[PDB]
């Protein structure tokens, strides 16, 4: 086609991220009247989403998938959205992202020094906690040989409740978890589903821990390229399909506890309180850390309302 264009993602090809990414391609495929194709370079075949953003400023990628957060890696107050328990739902990373000054600020940085147009935002589940052995409090966090990403909050996560975190690669969990290399890991339940990790866990608490949202995200040099039409035909299609993989999520929250019951899963729901209690000094080393920037993007964060 005249724009053969592409799309990676860590997800692989049975999760909600790919399947929305799917509708994306559909969409501007035909709105463009073929112009434009998207394929897709799932499984991190790519590389990671670290590596991937790096393809998007060069250019050499064109499509891909961030959350708010991971964006901490360039400007250091843009960990408060995976600060873990500080942002309390989806409504409140929406408005964080697009209805604060911090927000707009990041989004504005995003195009001018990371060469990437946000287009769409949705969301991506809330974090939970599976294991090979009961998660009935805080204390059986403890020495939990616990597998995170590659990312500062959720190592701070992992240490702050008393686990030890063990950062690995997506692709490389599954065989952790079975030959009980680690112990657990800490997905939304999506992921858990679409990983098969309830395959070989036995336990799943639900943490509650961090709100994962998803940017699609657009290489500036791939952008600007498009005719203004076709920039539009883009745009909407990203505002279709993150408007589809929010549902994905949200339906799926509801059924998939039972889901994982009738695999064999025993679900717990350790009490909240010291977990929170835990960061409360995570909260101060971050104010500490980033400064006047990150008290104010806190201020921000803690001010809005989460009922819609
Ligand atoms: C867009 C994207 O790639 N998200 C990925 C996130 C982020 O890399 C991480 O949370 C840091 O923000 O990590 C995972 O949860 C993980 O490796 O377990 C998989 C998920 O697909």
């Amino acid at each position: 086609a005249d724009y053969d264009l592409k799309f990676g993602m860590n997800a692989g090809t049975s999760s909600n991220e790919y399947k929305a990414a799917e509708m994306f391609a559909k969409e501007v495929k035909e709105k463009s009247q073929g112009k434009i194709e998207i394929s897709l370079y799932p499984s991190s075949q790519l590389g990671d989403d670290r590596a991937m953003l790096k393809q998007l400023k060069d250019g050499s990628l064109d499509f891909t998938f961030a959350e708010s957060a991971r964006f901490q890696l360039f400007y250091p107050e843009a960990a408060v959205f995976a600060l873990p328990y500080v942002i309390s739902n989806y409504n409140v990373a929406q408005k964080a992202l697009f209805d604060t000054e911090f927000g707009k600020d990041l989004i504005k940085k995003m195009d001018k020094d990371l060469g990437v147009t946000l287009l769409s935002q949705a969301y991506n589940g809330t974090r939970q906690t599976t294991s090979n052995r009961a998660i009935n409090s805080i204390a059986d966090m403890k020495g939990l040989k616990l597998k995170v990403p590659n990312a500062a909050t959720n190592l701070a996560y992992a240490k702050y409740v008393g686990a030890s975190p063990t950062p690995m690669a997506f692709s490389e969990v599954y065989l952790a978890l079975q030959t009980n290399a680690v112990d657990g890991q800490e997905n939304p339940l999506a992921a858990v589903q679409a990983q098969k990790f309830y395959e070989v866990q036995k336990f799943l608490a639900m943490t509650n821990h961090i709100l994962n949202d998803q940017l699609y995200l657009v290489s500036n040099e791939t952008y600007k390229e498009l005719p203004e039409d076709l920039q539009k035909v883009v745009k909407d299609a990203a505002e279709n399909a993150a408007k589809y993989h929010t549902k994905l999520f949200v339906d799926g929250e509801k059924d998939l506890v039972t889901f994982f019951e009738k695999q064999g899963v025993k679900i717990t729901h350790p009490d909240l309180v010291p977990f929170k209690e835990s960061m409360k000094p995570y909260y101060a080393e971050f104010v500490k850390q980033t400064g006047q920037k990150g008290e104010s993007a806190l201020k921000q964060i803690e001010a809005i309302n989460p009922h819609h």
